[PDB]
């Protein structure tokens, strides 16, 4: 399970000491947002490096589905955050539909994050869910009204896991983000660094 | 296990009826070859569409390691062909080293292949291994001498699994291959179609 991930992180996210794994945490989440872009629902992805060296990834896609599978009793949100290798494609009712997994899965990003905050806007509502080291602190909650749809996630990588290189390199993130923007022509991808105020916009 | 894959293929490889999954079989193997390119050992990858609508992917990298883990007793070759989600990075002695999984894993390509033939050239030897529906027909065998190093694999997708679209589209494969070649500047990527003789060379 995720216990196996926390125990041998380099085997799932990549090297936890030279910065490879650390930056892969970002791309793993960005890959998911691109799926929404490819489905033609996401027009913009914004990646922000925060001063405390957490990273947020947000998109204006449909929002990860939050309602439980009417048979299995678990939402797509819960599944992809807490089940190793969970990925692929779901529908609005959290039924799993055909689609390949790709990457390692964001449940790994969650497991190796000291804190991960998930905020999902859909069906008129803001939904919130805090995880710590991959453990949900409460069930996913409705906390307000909204007209927007999309997903926002911020994660703080665990300093129990990542060593030596514990801070994100702008150039590395800007490298991957500039590539993806050229492959998906319609999708705007912004990169913001809140430490010094540098912005990039790949469209 | 791979039994779960054969049972619900669309959940692992993607849609098995509209051709998405079928072409993903190729890219899943090509992604692995690129890892060798990135490590600076592979200078060329060649993808061939065969007349019977099997596809081969070959590279001139180091060759997948074939010797058993001195503790676990299994080679990298065996692991990545027969273990779901097996991927990442190994060393020459089949120890697993830090590295992220990415994609779904080629053991899925194997599971959904009526036949897969693996030929590995390294340490002076040609090594061969036939799989059928993911089952090894014999242990990996040494069948001759060679000075070359590299990996060759040909797979015949299972017509028990893939329906309707059972033949590969050149343009789709050429799409992905042309992209990857531009991202990895030093690596030549060829595409050959043996049905009509069309060739492409992305460098
Ligand atoms: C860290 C972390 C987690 O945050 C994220 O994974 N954020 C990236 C993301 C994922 C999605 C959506 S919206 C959606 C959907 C499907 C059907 C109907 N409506 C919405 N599905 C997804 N994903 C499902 C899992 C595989 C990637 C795509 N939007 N933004
Ligand atoms: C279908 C199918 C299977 O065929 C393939 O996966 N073919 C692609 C491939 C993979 C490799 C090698 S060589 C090597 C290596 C490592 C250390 C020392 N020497 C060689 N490692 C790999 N892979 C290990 C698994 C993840 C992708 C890279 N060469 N060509």
């Amino acid at each position: 399970g995720l216990d196996a991930v926390r125990k041998r992180p380099g085997m799932y996210i990549g090297d936890t000491d030279d910065g490879t794994g650390l930056h892969h945490m970002v791309f793993e989440v960005v890959d998911n947002a691109i799926d929404e872009a490819l489905a033609g629902h996401c027009k913009e992805i914004i990646v922000t490096i925060h001063a405390d060296n957490s990273v947020s990834v947000q998109d204006d896609g449909r929002g990860i589905p939050t309602g439980i599978h009417p048979e299995e009793g678990v939402s797509a949100a819960e599944v992809i955050m807490t089940v190793l290798h969970a990925g692929g494609k779901f529908d609005d009712n959290s039924y799993k539909v055909s689609g390949g997994l790709h990457g390692v899965g964001v449940s790994v990003v969650n497991a190796l994050s000291q804190k991960l905050e998930l905020v999902i806007q859909r069906e008129g509502k803001i939904h919130r869910q805090i995880y710590e080291h991959g453990v949900p602190q409460a069930p996913l909650a409705v906390t307000g009204e909204t007209e927007k749809t999309g997903t926002m996630v911020r994660f703080w990588p665990s300093l129990e896991t990542f060593t030596n290189v514990t801070e994100f390199e702008y150039e590395i993130l800007a490298k991957r983000l500039r590539e993806l923007s050229f492959l998906n022509s319609g999708v705007s991808i912004r990169l913001r660094d809140k430490r010094d105020g540098k912005e990039d916009h790949f469209h």
